[PDB]
């Protein structure tokens, strides 16, 4: 994490200078829950971290683009190499592909290929429920989650692969191309 050094795998669309930029970045970020002493490396960046600066509050997916970039278990999350990684999807350079890929995995939570219909409620309840969500608006949409899924399963299994996705969302990839970044 806080140093340049030991087997960084990034594969990656960013130069010398946008990795140090970047890196500077991580650093102002890194300090709070190890405040001096920098002990935890591939560990901190955690999410009571992320939550610490002001617009990451009613942002309904920081949690699900920390657990993308990184996660597995609680507070073991986002290192440097993630932290490189991440961002390179939402690069300007970086292909459509890439990004509808990062869409598919913010409603695939247990990241297992598969959206299941409990998936995509839970997700799109995460976004819906904020300004006032009554019990018709909800309704609307634990209806609507059964007739989505019904229409793009046309494989057989009762959950949403990734070709399905880009079948409904990507297939001439328009929304694919708007995910850019200002690094």
């Amino acid at each position: 994490s806080k140093e340049l050094l030991a087997e960084y795998q990034d594969l990656t669309f960013l130069t010398k200078q946008e990795i140090l930029l970047a890196h500077r970045r991580f650093c102002e970020l890194l300090p709070q829950e190890q405040r001096s002493v920098e002990s935890s490396l591939r560990a901190q960046v955690p999410f009571e971290q992320i939550l610490s600066l002001p617009e990451l509050k009613a942002n309904p997916f920081k949690e699900r683009i920390c657990r993308v970039f990184s996660t597995s278990p609680a507070k073991d999350s986002l290192s440097f190499e993630d932290f490189l990684d991440l961002l390179s999807v939402f690069s300007d350079t970086a292909t459509p592909d890439i990004k509808s890929h990062y869409a598919f995995r913010i409603f695939d939570f247990d990241d297992d290929g598969t959206l299941n219909r409990e998936d995509l409620s839970r997700l799109v309840n995460c976004l819906t429920g904020e300004g006032e969500d009554t019990r018709l608006s909800a309704s609307e949409m634990k209806q609507l989650i059964d007739n989505i899924l019904e229409e793009s399963d046309i494989d057989r299994d009762g959950t949403i692969n990734l070709s399905e996705f880009q079948h409904v969302i990507s297939r001439s990839p328009d929304f694919a191309s708007s995910f850019k970044i200002v690094l």
